[PDB]
DNA sequence: GAATCATAAC
């Protein structure tokens, strides 16, 4: 198929259609996440193409701290009296083109949440908190991970928690009940 | 039987 309809860049789509946009200023826009983890998720992108993390710069470091302010006045416009916990970060892997910072609630309660993939993606060393990235710009200039970020997506499941083992999908979504 | 897992998408 086509480059410009591959799968991987349906961010881009997304990120102009009005009916997914809840935010938009003249740097970023933010996103609901089609097929949330959590009761809430949304996504913030740069109007500026950058394919991802690796090819970020010093010249981007205000922009990710822009991303993230916007992140948290999100969090606070649409959820600031839920009690819920959020956390804003990125995969060191991502799947879909274009830089994107994750803003997503800690219930991990919601349908598209499937697999042990899901859990993993945020909910071990895989998610990189926001701030530890742009740190990392801030010191070292670029974005690098180590080896060994797809072995995580396979640990066994963990309750982030009081970090109980569960044994499958099912029984996890069942226990996260009593953290709500 | 329920749930996981790797594989496939031309
Ligand atoms: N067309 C889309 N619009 C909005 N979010 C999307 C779309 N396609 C995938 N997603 C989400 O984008 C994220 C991509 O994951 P990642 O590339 O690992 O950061 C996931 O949270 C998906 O649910
Ligand atoms: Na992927
Ligand atoms: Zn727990």
């Amino acid at each position: 198929g086509s480059h410009m309809g591959h799968w991987s860049q349906g961010l881009k789509i997304s990120m102009q259609d009005p009916k997914m946009q809840v935010y938009k200023d003249e740097q970023v826009v933010v996103i609901k996440d089609k097929y949330p983890k959590a009761r809430y998720q949304w996504l913030v992108l740069p109007w500026t193409s950058i394919s991802s993390l690796k090819a970020v710069a010093r010249e981007h470091l205000e922009l990710l701290k822009h991303m993230h302010t916007v992140g948290e006045k999100v969090i606070v416009d649409f959820a600031g009296s839920s009690k819920l916990r959020f956390r804003l970060g990125y995969h060191a892997i991502p799947s879909m083109s274009h830089v994107h910072l994750h803003v997503i609630s800690q219930d991990f309660d919601s349908p598209c949440l499937k697999n042990k993939k899901h859990w993993n993606s945020f909910n071990t060393e895989y998610f990189l908190e926001s701030q530890a990235v742009i740190e990392m710009v801030q010191e070292a200039g670029r974005v690098t991970v180590r080896d060994g970020m797809p072995e995580l997506l396979k640990l066994p499941l963990r309750c982030h928690e009081c970090q109980q083992l569960l044994p499958s999908i099912p029984q996890l979504k069942e226990h996260l009940r009593k953290h709500w």
